[PDB]
């Protein structure tokens, strides 16, 4: 089985025509001791490069590559496994600077290929980076075999969103969104879930079945997070009356190729709107910034402060589940719904 | 003003390369006359063009390239304005058929070329068809300047589509969920408006804020075609039992670059989730397939076979606003919620 790697990547700071050269030069003298070949080409900052070669090896050269400190931001575009025939056969690594080249034919090449990766950058940040995980393991993700996995899910919502959009200037809250959803997403990531979408107001993520831990902790340094960000800020900032509300439960989450052709998604949580507002719900209503279901708590296996706090309804059905919480120092908090969003229209009102 | 566009599209069916040198012949002769100078290149059924002049001149052009019948799928990747200087001076078109070419250094930058834009392919299905609107209008997405603008804010989903997943095969499952999304966005689309995304089973969509109308014939427009498609499934389908709840409102809603770095986004409703759930219990509790605020009824020009339903709250203040819907033929339904939910449950059990 033959491995060939599609990828692409930004320089990490200005490199010479030179280096670049040197780069080429002991890429190809290690590709021809690991029987691997390809291309590296590089234009305007960028570097693209295919290599393929005995999957084992390419594995190991490719972990090389992503630490390397001449460049950051490697995306791979394609990963084709049981590869039948070398591209390249003839080359161990081939370098082509085209910020050198001058060749008639190949300027307007430059042109469209600048722009493609240009286009192609600001595409990457619309998209689930769960999309991009899918192609890294050689897969399609228009292919995608439908699927049902057991997730934890997990929402989290900002208190009053509603008075910032009325107090503040459309930047001022375009601004505190952006800090939330950036504190949200960088911690929910570091502990392993992953951010499917922005619904409102809502971050929704996905962990792994198993992981009731890891979003317990993401969820709790996330508040823990916020509170630093509230008294870290300056005076008169409106990041000091940002809070945010987190409910976590278990659903089925189905995996797979969907939508309308127009519009393509990797998952479907059925009924997540009703999901993600009673847990909203729920977090106003028990002044408790966390809450989740017993099926996430017995998934757990740590020992956290659980305490219990009352029954609910998370899906709909006529089933009452028993809410819990995290019983810490930040949790424990007498007056939240009605309270604190007075206190932000106040706070905000004089800002 | 110049103007500068790149484009890419799909060969239409397949074309010889006589027929490929014959349409960059007649695009020279037509750009010369406009002043217009340009490339157009093809590789494996994929054309890529820049085109550039005076801003008038280039549009009349354009127009006419969407209407070719040898190429479909046209896609503006960037659209400069006030352009200073040509990049292709003395080419009113020159073409370059990749394919044909066999250049030692080419043949590299043709996979990576064919890699780029097959990847560029799939990040297309995944991102906001609005994000494409924006390019072609000249600007890019991760610079908008932060906006706040009233719209009709469209919501609809599938009843009971817990009864699906528990019944049904996942493959089925996804099947049905294909048909109910490709049906809304597409009239979501033909009547003017946008799909910004999809929050479980539930279509999320913007009309401008005074275009009630199209909301309102879209949402018509859906129930017809979903009663149409039950009526006309085959025996035992699970499209049978498809049905869709519908709830429109008014919203300020914050354009703007929005987000984590890591995901971004166009747009936020703030508590879109809250006006979900909302308007989702409304068309339950009312067995109603389509309500919507009095913010809508009153934004609508035309005379619309309006009913006044009920009162409810929306947004979650102490607002009691007036919940109407369309008296027809079609909305005339006398038991929703646990009776349709009961009767899809004993449908698809025996499927
Ligand atoms: C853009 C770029 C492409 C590279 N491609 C390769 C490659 O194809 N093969 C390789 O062995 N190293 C490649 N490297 C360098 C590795 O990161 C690393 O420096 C090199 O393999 C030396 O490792 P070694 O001494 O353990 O053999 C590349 C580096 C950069 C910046
Ligand atoms: C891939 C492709 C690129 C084209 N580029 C141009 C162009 O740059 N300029 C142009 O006038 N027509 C271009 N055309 C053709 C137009 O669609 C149209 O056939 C042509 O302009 C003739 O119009 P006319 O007789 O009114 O002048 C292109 C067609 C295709 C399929
Ligand atoms: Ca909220
Ligand atoms: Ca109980
Ligand atoms: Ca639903
Ligand atoms: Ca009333």
């Amino acid at each position: 089985g033959m491995k060939r790697l599609t990828w692409i990547s930004k320089f990490s700071r200005p490199l010479s025509g030179d280096e670049i050269e040197a780069i080429g030069r002991i890429s190809s003298q290690k590709n021809q001791q690991a029987n691997v070949t390809g291309v590296l080409l590089c234009l305007d900052g960028i570097f693209f490069q295919i290599l393929e070669g005995e999957a084992e090896k390419i594995d190991r050269i490719y972990e090389r590559i992503l630490a390397d400190e001449r460049h950051t931001d490697i995306l791979c575009l394609k990963s084709e496994v049981e590869v039948q025939e070398r591209m390249f056969p003839d080359w161990s690594m081939q370098t082509i600077n085209l910020d050198e080249n001058t060749d008639f034919l190949i300027r307007p090449i430059k042109v469209l290929l600048q722009t493609l990766t240009e286009s192609h950058r600001i595409l990457e940040k619309y998209t689930q980076p769960s999309i991009f995980k899918i192609i890294s393991q050689g897969t399609n993700p228009l292919n995608i075999r439908p699927k049902a996995v057991e997730k934890i899910v997990f929402f989290s919502d900002i208190v009053s969103f509603s008075t910032f959009a009325e107090k503040l200037p459309v930047e001022e809250v375009v601004s505190v969104v952006n800090s939330y959803f950036s504190v949200c997403t960088a911690i929910i990531t570091r502990q392993g879930g992953e951010v499917t979408k922005f619904i409102g107001d809502c971050v929704m993520a996905y962990f792994d079945g198993d992981c009731a831990d890891q979003a317990i902790q993401a969820s709790l340094d996330i508040l823990m997070e916020l509170e630093i960000l509230r008294n870290s800020a300056p005076e008169g900032s409106p990041l000091r009356v940002l809070y945010s509300g987190i409910g976590l439960a278990k659903g089925k989450v189905i995996e797979g190729n969907i939508g309308s052709e127009l519009k393509r998604d990797y998952t479907i949580l059925g009924d997540a709107v009703n999901v993600a507002a009673r847990l909203e719900a729920l977090t106003r209503q028990l002044s408790q910034a966390l809450v989740f279901s017993s099926e996430v708590k017995n998934s757990a296996t740590k020992s956290w402060n659980f305490i219990w706090l009352t029954d609910s309804e998370l899906k709909g059905k006529s089933e009452s589940i028993d809410i819990y919480s995290i019983d810490n120092e930040m949790t424990r908090k007498s007056s939240g719904g009605l309270e604190i969003a007075r206190n932000i229209g106040h706070y905000l009102e004089r800002v």
